């Protein structure tokens, strides 16, 4: 069988070149921008996907230099990257299910996902967002195929960062990133002067979409979609239109007849929280965290359905923190201060 | 048999409402601003397609007033319309039309056959003399594609439906860019220019062709972004002047219009494509300019007849109002034996 040796730079760490072995090439995704192959290390055992690009040395690659800044559980990492044929190589974890798989599955059985999991998906995407927004990197593309999963574990990892930005303000950003149905209402006006808080309401979209069997705001035109987020959330006042800032006037429609019958009052709660008009009134990812909808998690008791512990979910560090640190008081819980 | 009655008024006929009975009442679609009906006229027996929406008052209803000034073989035109209820609503009453576009292609497409081009013919060329029509009045219709080109088997006539989201545009005048739907944008609407004309139907109806000599979309993408790499990988990376020509960088070049489509496809198809689908607005050719094309020249055959043996349908029955924008023109648009 045949076996492929690079020698690759460490995502993070010290710049020490290792020799990397691994067999079992095969392609699992062609992204626009290139390929994406899962493989198998020859030593270990384990498997990675591998990202191929074509590398122009007009600059350096925007992706790569954001990959190596981060570190966190519910991130794909950036393991190793190298050059060959010029192509940029990145090696990163490798992670077989999806929120999308997931969700498809129970919705074409007419079913819908424990609230269990909604929570425990929900939590860690929350968390990787507190932390990459905490270098002031918005990633700009949350939606459910951004998701990855393991099943045994629950352990979910955001992923793709070939949208990912550092946003300064007083700095212009281009209004068409990320995808129909999960698109913040200042990008469907057109706005360049936008926060990381529209990953805010991209992932309050997630959360609908869990607890509601499908998309919450569909259309195939801003202009559809802007109905349907207008038949939910009211006619925006001028006021709130100035805050998104680049007209069926609907008045405000009761958010539990939104939902099935008996959906978690909390739940609810949480997406009125995430989908505002307004930027600024949305929740940040770390105030996310502490919802109540959540309180369950913190439960000293609580299990998986498949009798595993939950992954980890209260080892926040002071980066992550930085934010809002009195947090911590309500995230991380009493028995995770006990020793 | 329910049969009902109402005092309606003719679409383009003077202000006098007469009383219309219909029967046969059933749902036929959900189009977003309410419900669209298949009916039965009591007295002709003819089949109308009615819709329902939801009225403003303290407002005049756009689409109304588009629609009372057209009339067209080539567009649904507006029989009548009435309003009816504690609020009101608009029933607008239209010719039925029993297919599309969108439906007949994923036929051909499934069953991976080509669409016949002596059908790509007459169907483009049908659209593209509605799109002159409109147009000749200052009129955009903003959501040109598959699904809103109704069409009639036996016939082969293709109308134009939906005026919800189309709007005169007035130099100067300022106008969303979140219209039009996915696939079908033009560059400068995925940018977000406010200060487009009525060429961004053009490059939506480039894209129809294009689909239907291709068997499936020439530029997807969940996101602007994916959107534009697909669009680029054919036109090339735009320069910077056709970048200011759109609105206030993956460098990649051009590749041959020829070998985007498969080989058997007709060159004026081919050629045509590429005059519509440009970077520069006010270098896309104009709806007239497009009906006049050589790839259209076999339409003109005194001999041509559909694939069932009936005669094509209307094709140049040209008024002055539709050819306005270029007179000149009907040199060529109006054949020798055309009476």
């Amino acid at each position: 069988s045949k076996v492929t040796t690079v020698v690759a730079t460490p995502g993070q760490g010290p710049d020490r070149p290792q020799e990397v072995s691994y067999t079992d090439t095969k392609v699992i995704g062609n992204g626009s921008f290139g390929v994406v192959y899962q493989a198998k290390l020859c030593d270990s055992g384990e498997l990675v996907a591998i990202k191929k690009v074509l590398q122009d040395k007009r600059f350096k690659n925007r992706e790569l230099q954001i990959m190596r800044k981060l570190d966190h559980c519910n991130i794909v990492r950036l393991r190793y990257f190298f050059y060959s044929s010029v192509y940029l190589n990145l090696v990163l974890d490798y992670v077989p299910e999806t929120v999308y798989r997931v969700a498809r599955h129970y919705s074409r059985a007419k079913q819908t996902l424990p609230v269990i999991y909604v929570k425990l998906y929900m939590y860690q995407l929350f968390r990787s967002l507190a932390y990459i927004h905490s270098f002031g990197i918005c990633h700009r593309d949350i939606k459910p195929q951004n998701l990855l999963l393991d099943p045994d574990t629950a352990v979910l990892k955001l992923c793709d960062f070939g949208s990912a930005k550092q946003l300064v303000r007083g700095e212009p950003n281009v209004s068409y990133i990320c995808s129909r149905y999960y698109r913040a209402p200042e990008l469907i006006f057109g706005a360049t002067d936008y926060t990381s808080s529209i990953d805010v309401w991209s992932a309050g979209c997630v959360l609908a979409e869990l607890l509601l069997g499908q998309p919450i705001f569909p259309g195939d035109s801003g202009v559809d979609q802007l109905v349907e987020i207008i038949k939910v959330l009211g006619t925006p006042t001028r006021e709130q239109i100035r805050e998104m800032n680049p007209f069926p006037q609907i008045k405000a429609h009761p958010w539990t007849k939104v939902f099935r019958p008996r959906t978690p009052p909390e739940a609810i709660a949480l997406c009125s929280r995430l989908l505002e008009y307004t930027p600024t009134a949305r929740l940040t990812p770390l105030e996310a965290c502490a919802h109540s909808f959540f309180d369950e998690l913190r439960d000293p008791n609580v299990k998986l359905p498949n009798g595993r512990d939950t992954p980890a979910l209260f080892n926040f560090t002071t980066q992550e923190l930085s934010s809002n640190p009195p947090l911590a008081t309500i995230l991380i819980p009493p028995h995770a201060r006990i020793q």
